[PDB]
């Protein structure tokens, strides 16, 4: 990726990605709009199992696109299973996509509604040994998506908000141990699920998407901090890190299933 130049600006944004990553116009791209009236309840979907009690966060990184909270996935600690998944998926990192204003920022939409932001907890299928091998498989990753709306503060998110000052620019990282991701979950685990892809290049079609129906609420102050981050590196002209979301892509030959009636 040392020669990647994609981003979210007018000249290298989502509409340009297909040039270096043809799969951008593929058959199972993400995100997508979730038409609530067309999604069908699937009584055969197992309950979702989110086991994060043993999760071990290690570091937070500004990668020039978003910020990644990374976990130690060298062992089966934090795992996602059940739901539409077969097997065990290990949590490797989480990040967000957000907007310049509260009216936009999420990648998936619900009946065309855009949320202020969207949290993605990324997990890889342990049957493939490592993340690199997993992304080359149609069932290699499981990403849990959670919508954020602006209202009351999310206590569990403040530790993340407070460390952002230390990783303002691209390439900066900071120790970030003992962060509990259970603090970012809504009360209900009802979800929609469909086969899709990574939403940033390489846009690989290796993801089983699980998007929770219940959004979490974060405060204006919390999201304002996200918007103070920079896409640029230290010493460069400031480009605020905002609107780092890819818009909804064609659903094509796919069905979105609901875990609830
Ligand atoms: C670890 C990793 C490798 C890769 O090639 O692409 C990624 C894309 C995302 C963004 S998202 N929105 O698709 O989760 C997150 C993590 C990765
Ligand atoms: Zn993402």
């Amino acid at each position: 990726g040392m020669s990647h130049h994609w981003g979210y600006g007018k000249h290298n944004g989502p509409e340009h990605w297909h040039k270096d990553f043809p799969i951008a116009k593929g058959e199972r791209q993400s995100p997508v709009d979730i038409d609530t009236h067309t999604a069908k309840y699937d009584p055969s979907l197992k309950p979702l199992s989110v086991s994060y009690d043993q999760a071990t966060s290690l570091r937070i990184l500004n990668n020039g696109h978003a910020f990644n909270v990374e976990f130690d996935d060298s062992q089966d600690k934090a795992v996602l299973k059940g739901g539409p998944l077969d097997g065990t998926y290990r949590l490797i990192q989480f990040h967000f996509h957000w907007g310049s204003l509260d009216g936009q920022g999420s990648e998936h939409t619900v009946d065309k509604k855009k949320y202020a932001a969207e949290l993605h907890l990324v997990h890889w299928n342990t049957k493939y040994g490592d993340f690199g091998k997993a992304v080359q498989q149609p069932d290699g990753l499981a990403v849990l998506g959670i919508f954020l709306k602006v209202g009351s503060a999310k206590p569990g998110l403040q530790k993340v908000v407070d460390v952002l000052d230390s990783i303002k620019t691209k390439g900066k990282s900071a120790d970030f141990t003992n962060f509990d991701p259970r603090g970012l979950l809504p009360e209900s685990l009802d979800y929609w699920t469909y086969p899709g892809s990574l939403t940033t290049p390489p846009l690989l079609e290796c993801v089983t998407w699980i998007v929770l129906k219940e959004p979490i609420s974060v405060s204006s102050e919390q999201v304002l901090k996200f918007r103070k981050l920079n896409f640029n590196g230290e010493g460069e002209p400031e480009e605020l890190m905002v609107d780092n979301w890819r818009p909804a892509q064609p659903l094509k030959n796919r069905q979105i299933k609901a875990s609830f009636k």
